[PDB]
């Protein structure tokens, strides 16, 4: 498969297990190659790795100009198997790694190469970029010689991103009270077959999210129906907190009819299909009945963990006035889960701007303050501002013009690139971000374009052959 | 009474010279009664006190289908006659809303049975009552009494739009108490934010348009959560001056311990922030902080921290954006009055949506929020939407006219606002019901005004449509 150099990397990069915390062996094997080559190969106190090769003949009085890639895949340490579908790729029942191991082997395939032009050349491979960009937060300064950097960690053909928002944690706990469980009856209203999504990528869209559709529910339920006594056992949702979550469940203890917990669920479930219809072809409630446990929460503990989270803010909180079709500020609730004495919620603050995040960050405290619970902030990382000019912004659309034939689209992304944090420790260094088209990254679904990837390219050494003077 | 069309105009002019604010429509009523009747037409008011107004169809245009023009008879407010004036291509009154909204629909409709050589069917003019305060009229329209098979709302706003569905609504009311304490803090002074662009609260809720009172409760819960050596209680807090507006100010007045400059910074600081925020959206908003009289009484500390906190977690805005209708707001809200009261904050809502499970979403949501802050929520006012029909002969009419008249094709859309076409057609669900009117800006806002040129092409379009609707 063509470009041979970049997919013979690619299938290497495969073959070695390279997860979100076991990068070594990759991270060394490249070490190990890159010497053989005669190329200088380093890597920091964090471990992100540097190989440097030097201009090609005639580009020698050209800026200097690092790849950026990251080591690392999400595993949602035995190695990967990939196949060619059609004019995809993707791994045998697992993510593929795509993201962003085309992007690393391009860089490694134009170091290998001795027919590409290039001026001095880095290659920089970063530590954990997928469990809270460990690499780019502790990246040496003063280290890297380039004064351009390609991030390669974009996933659609004919687009340059030129900015990323920011993110941070944000944890809920909602204190739990039991009581003696005396109901009568035991049942789970269980949520299913949601779409899911990215909830950085996704969150524009009207896609719903399965714990905040669940708790809507019971706050209906509980403010409508006030003589269903009942209470709740346990209640949960979702998986990975930066994923829209697609399950969830709530169990309830109760007296009277199982007939009338049924009857609402049934009436909720005809109402949110009318209003999703298109949007949630799948959704599915049921109601199963479930083993009687000793103790459950107490009804005043019910109805503060209900309407806590029934008036948890979630979803795009503002979209940019500055920039077009970009959300600005969003959140999502990624997991929920009961534990002993409290009710866990999980979610992902994500702004363009740093104060976007404060104020979404301020809500939530505002929020626990009502329901005496407690707000844990972390990871928190700095967004990707579109510089004010960009020399290789001006290359990139140039070069990418001509190969493509119609003009790429410039745009920010919803979500989180390293970008950010390297432009935070290399303010000088002129940045822009592409790639090729990845399909459902993060996910077994994940799927790369083959002919994007020649695109890609064409664009990655047609740039590279045409940086100018210093 | 100058311009064209004279009838129509001098009909507005009409209008204006009988004051007919939102609950005081009797001498126009009754003035467009007795003249109807003069004319030997049919006028009859039903229960609620709505006008119906009755002409033969003209000469060659009695096998065709009968046809209602609806206006609503009341203008917002915010006794005494109303001043227009032509100012350029545009209509205003001197220092107060015009009633535009909705005297030229209203106006367009008289005009047309006034006229002898203006082709129309068999036709109704129907005026409806307190339109602007809940629409009553529509809401206590008497069924079985219109002949008419075909309804024509005059009541859209702006050139070369046809409207076929809008959203519903219902006012949302949340009390929230208040527990004082004896004020022995050192200093007062109010936090005051002016200068936003404020609008209504439907139609520009898909802007980025900002809240006064939310933007004051965002910085009052940073300032509590983030200084907490900053020793300070309320002493009250207001914003806004009516539900469906925007608020462009609003007021905190604080009480508090040591340096007046802990606060000063505290405000500069998120003034900065904001300012940096809403550069494009809001050039105006400026904070003051301005040395007030010391009250006896102020809020506990307590009190302070749950009206400052449910406050700032309040959903206002934009709920959800339709997924069935291109670039239509389904679903929004929007706190338009904030006031202290003895012994209670009330805050004064209007939710839309145009589905009915959207509008009880926000009100369930709202109702959570509630139980939080142990507080309450009264809801009243609620209207259902109008909801896109199937198929429309009428519009087809429409479409077809108002391309001719313009030249090129109208936009054929759905409102995030509230016409009366869908207690209407509660009512009449077998008449065939669209919506028009000429282009008006800042309905409600005193800036309300009317653009001439409009009017004219709207009354080439009305008259164009009601000379050929079809037979039966
Ligand atoms: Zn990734
Ligand atoms: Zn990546
Ligand atoms: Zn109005
Ligand atoms: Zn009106």
């Amino acid at each position: 498969l063509q470009p041979k150099l970049l997919w013979q990397w690619f299938d290497q990069i495969c073959a070695i297990p390279h997860p979100s915390y076991k990068e070594e062996q990759l991270a060394q094997f490249i070490i190990n190659w890159a010497k053989t080559k005669g190329f200088f190969a380093e890597r920091d106190e964090v471990g992100n790795v540097l190989i440097r090769k030097p201009a090609t003949v005639g580009m020698e009085n050209r800026k200097p100009v690092v790849l950026q890639a990251h080591l690392d895949m999400v595993p949602q340490q035995d190695p990967i198997l990939p196949y060619i579908d059609g004019d995809w790729v993707k791994a045998k029942g697992t993510t593929l790694g795509a993201d962003n191991g085309i992007g690393m082997a391009s860089a490694l395939a134009v170091l290998e190469s001795n027919d590409i032009a290039h001026p001095e050349l880095e290659v920089l491979l970063t530590m954990t970029e997928e469990r809270g960009m460990e690499g780019a937060i502790g990246l040496r300064p003063n280290w890297l010689r380039s004064e351009i950097l390609i991030n390669t960690d974009t996933e659609e053909n004919g687009e340059i991103y030129i900015g990323c928002a920011g993110g941070e944690n944000a944890d809920l706990e909602l204190p739990i009270e039991y009581q003696v469980n005396n109901f009568e009856h035991c049942y789970q209203v269980v949520l299913k077959g949601l779409r899911g999504g990215h909830s950085g990528v996704d969150i524009h869209t009207g896609r719903a999210n399965a714990i905040k559709v669940l708790l809507r529910f019971l706050a209906e339920l509980q403010q409508n129906q006030p003589h269903f006594d009942f209470t709740l056992a346990n209640i949960r949702g979702g998986s990975i907190r930066n994923a829209i979550p697609r399950e969830s469940v709530a169990t309830l203890v109760f007296n009277g009819d199982i007939t009338v917990l049924q009857s609402a669920v049934q009436k909720f479930a005809d109402v949110i299909k009318a209003e999703l219809a298109l949007t949630e072809p799948n959704l599915i409630f049921t109601l199963e009945k479930v083993e009687k446990p000793q103790q459950v929460f107490s009804s005043q503990c019910t109805k503060n963990i209900i309407h806590c989270l029934n008036v948890l803010p979630n979803g795009v909180v503002r979209n940019s006035d500055v920039i077009e079709n970009v959300v600005e500020t969003s959140l999502s609730i990624g997991v929920l889960k009961t534990e002993d004495n409290f009710v866990r919620s999980t979610m992902l603050v994500r702004s363009l701007i740093e104060s976007g995040k404060s104020y979404v960050a301020s809500l939530l405290k505002s929020l626990a303050s009502l329901a005496q619970g407690n707000i844990n902030l972390s990871g928190d990382y700095p967004g990707w501002e579109p510089q004010s000019h960009s020399d290789i912004l001006d290359l990139t659309k140039t070069i990418y013009a001509q190969v493509l034939g119609t003009d790429p689209e410039i745009k920010v992304i919803h979500a989180g690139l390293e970008c950010g944090l390297l432009k935070k420790i290399y303010p000088t260094i002129d940045m822009v971000s592409i790639g090729p088209t990845i399909r459902n990254a993060h996910s077994p679904d994940e799927k790369v374009h083959i002919p994007a990837v020649e695109t890609y390219w064409k664009v990655l050494t047609g740039i590279l052959a045409h940086i100018p003077s210093r």
